[PDB]
């Protein structure tokens, strides 16, 4: 029964270590940990709120320059976005009844995405840029996500785009 | 040393409270204190980085609704910002070479930031604007906080500002 004391040195142990990481009386300890929990929990739903908003800007600025062909407004410009940036601004385009398609530099790759708010398919889009690019992809009707190997020119795209929207729905 | 045989008692509530909060065996506790403590900085960090981002996007989009006076470009809005987020967008939008004030509708009040990226003294024209909304602020040559009490239309606002502009042009 010896090792009834040595346990009582490693809980003081535990107790003072954790309460000193945080610069607080031992006693103290709880209430602060409980805050810095908490804290912890907001952060964390907050750096994710923040990540929507950017991602709402940015779409709102590519709206900024897009095209127009039937009342549709056509969008189509190369971004400074990994993949999953790309996808949550096509999702956002397209809410805004938008068609067209962005695209990204990556390390070995070209990031493609093709986004919809009409009749016309994403997927199908991505196909018909991703011929001209040399690369596939495929996703839904509204967007459509894909990897390539060439980038092309805002012109390029807008070129491509728009043969699309005036021969393969009307 | 009774008084100190429930003191012995007392940390160890201590501890098992601080663990029981972070959902651990006490035995692990400061090594958990510690990845959260850590991984609570950097989320402050992330936080304030991906404000100044909002930042640069939502600035980049308010000139693209700049009026002009003289070739000089003038901002003038009312957006859903804090005080900080203001400041933020002002200095921005003063880094761009850009007159003009943003107002913001807050608890009881109405926040007021100018900004000049020409000779214009953010100040002054802070004053000007302070003069018709009734209310005042400060700051340095490039920008300025202030508060008003009536929050003023976009018309209002850059019919100040141009006024002003005009004065100091004649």
């Amino acid at each position: 029964g010896e090792a009834a004391i040595e346990a009582v040195e490693e809980m003081e142990r535990l107790l003072r270590e954790a309460s000193s990481i945080l610069r607080v009386e031992p006693a103290k300890l709880p209430k602060t940990v409980e805050r810095f929990f908490e804290e912890w929990k907001d952060q964390r739903k907050e750096i994710e709120r923040l990540k929507s908003v950017i991602a709402d800007l940015w779409a709102d600025i590519l709206m900024e320059r897009a095209e127009e062909f039937d009342s549709m407004k056509v969008v189509a410009e190369v971004v400074d976005a990994d993949m999953q940036a790309l996808q949550k601004l096509a999702e956002r385009l397209a809410e805004k009844g938008a068609v067209g398609c962005l695209m990204a530099k990556g390390e070995g790759k070209v990031f493609v995405v093709t986004f919809s708010g009409q009749k016309y398919d994403a997927r199908e889009l991505l196909r018909e840029i991703g011929r001209v690019a040399k690369g596939s992809g495929g996703g839904r009707k509204d967007v459509a996500q894909g990897a390539v190997q060439q980038l092309l020119d805002r012109e390029e795209m807008l070129d491509v785009i728009f043969r699309f929207l005036s021969e393969h729905e009307g």
